[PDB]
């Protein structure tokens, strides 16, 4: 890791096994005894949406949907998809930009949610350092998925001209599923 990588402790990162499922990677089927979340990041144009199935009984990923130019409507009907399937599961959802439409339908579709509008770098911060809080604590355990463990491995820590901290994707990469993990963990008791 460089100098200003964020996941200092991706060392202590649980690695779980998966079946690749179309858009999904499934680690584990809905299990009733639990309760799950999804951390949502929608996808505005071509970037990535990605929906993150947390168990929080046991603090682990059971399955994540990642694709690109799925339609708004589409999203949302995926969504509700691996709400259900996961036992009516409540999203967890970064409504911050994301339109009026995508707003409108979760409601419309009646679509278990909580807002988590990611609307400011305070709020990522928040975000963010929850997460790899629990991470080193041996406490995440997600899909062992190389485009996932690199999102992890090349978020990094830089500064803007006012000398507020902020965190994004090296270069000129994504942080979609960083995200998304980082919605589904702040629940993570
Ligand atoms: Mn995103």
């Amino acid at each position: 890791p460089a100098m200003n990588s964020v996941f200092s402790g991706l060392d202590m990162l649980i690695l779980l096994p998966y079946e690749r499922r179309g858009t999904r990677l499934v680690v584990e089927d809905y299990r009733p005894d639990h309760i799950y979340c999804i951390g949502a990041d929608f996808g505005k144009n071509q970037d990535y949406s990605v929906f993150s199935v947390l168990d929080l009984d046991t603090g682990a990923i059971a399955c994540l949907e990642r694709m690109n130019g799925a339609t708004w409507s589409d999203q949302v009907a995926r969504l509700k998809a691996l709400s259900e399937d996961y036992g009516h599961a409540y999203v967890v959802a970064d409504t911050w930009g994301v339109g009026d439409a995508i707003a409108e339908e979760l409601d419309a579709q009646g679509i278990n949610y909580t807002p988590l509008p990611v609307k400011s770098s305070s709020v990522k911060e928040q975000l963010i350092s929850n997460l790899a809080l629990l991470m080193e604590k041996g406490q995440v355990a997600v899909p062992n998925d190389k485009t996932i463990l690199d999102e992890l491995r090349n978020f990094r820590y830089y500064r803007t001209a006012s000398g507020n901290q902020v965190m994004r994707a090296y270069g000129r990469g994504h942080d979609d599923i960083v995200m998304s993990l980082a919605l589904a963990y702040s629940q993570y008791e």
